[PDB]
């Protein structure tokens, strides 16, 4: 069978680059998620009811710690609990790279179409899960009015985003955490 | 067998909270390192060996291709060949969460002393490996003179850094990349 592979951290602010220059989609406070889609040889095609069960894990489990700092005692929280945090979603591929002596080999990462397709998918999914309305924002989840946008710098409160990079390119990051607690979920 | 889960990311610049409050501590270009020490019921303690191996993956292994931005032709490269790149070591014991049902269960982490005591040393054999004076730096790998430490804003250098979190601390994070190109290795 196929892993989807994620690495999940709690995120205060996120700036990612998105046309391989100089333009940045940012995030506030929620979750910023790495993710790669891995295969054997013989394992069968991740199917939607897969993909959906994925974003399930994503969005039901209580993982992160951060998201209520106005709770007077703190427990994880799932996503779904907590509809206004952010999700910022990273194709990171390279999650499934294995040292093959004194170099990686990438053996277990399915093809770039295949990715694509469901890294794409993957982030309809949580968009539909999270109340995006999909006609107001871009290809990164980024308002389709440049005025809208969040401003430039200085801190952003959180909106329900989910804010995706643009698949194939160079993932340029700047990075916020209180504390990342980062999780690593083979899916 | 126990084993060293560790996620790794290019690093361009990187802040870390080292007391809980507002002193952070600095890397410039390099790899910022999350570790996690991982055991079953019945396996067996990382020797001091195994660690040393787990060091020599960590520097031999050609993985990151951000190290020499003056190279014609940009191959993968160890830390070993760049010694002047910076280490930036994260505690995530987090890595050996999974989820169960609706929550994470962390059964797979070490003890919180014998984390502690694999990460000191572990944080120790990096040290070494990097010729780091160990008489001229902190806890965190940061000078001992205050005087010497980099300034606390704007672009800095590398400077053949091993800088390491405060175990059992809030690990606030600043991060910038050009692109993390994740790894995820199990040792």
């Amino acid at each position: 069978h196929m892993t989807i592979r994620v690495m999940l951290q709690a995120m205060d602010q996120g700036h990612l680059l998105v046309n391989n220059v100089d333009k940045y989609v940012r995030a506030g406070r929620g979750v910023m998620v790495y993710i790669a889609f891995l295969s054997d040889r013989d394992s069968a095609p991740i199917t939607d009811e897969a993909l959906r069960h994925a974003v399930g894990v994503l969005l039901h489990t209580k993982i992160f710690t951060h998201f209520s700092p106005e709770k007077m005692i703190n427990q994880p929280q799932s996503l779904e609990e907590c509809p206004e945090m952010d999700i910022l979603i990273v194709p990171q591929a390279s999650l499934g790279g294995k040292v093959k002596g004194r170099s990686v080999q990438f053996h277990q990462l399915v093809a770039k179409d295949v990715g694509a397709a469901l890294y794409d998918r993957f982030c309809h999914f949580v968009r539909v899960a999270r109340g995006v309305d999909e006609s107001r924002v871009d290809a990164n989840g980024a308002p389709r009015s440049e005025g809208d946008a969040p401003k430039a710098e200085g801190w952003i409160k959180y909106n329900s985003r989910v804010i995706s990079g643009t698949f194939g390119n160079r993932q340029g990051l700047r990075f916020e955490s209180e504390g990342p607690f980062t999780h690593m979920f083979d899916i």
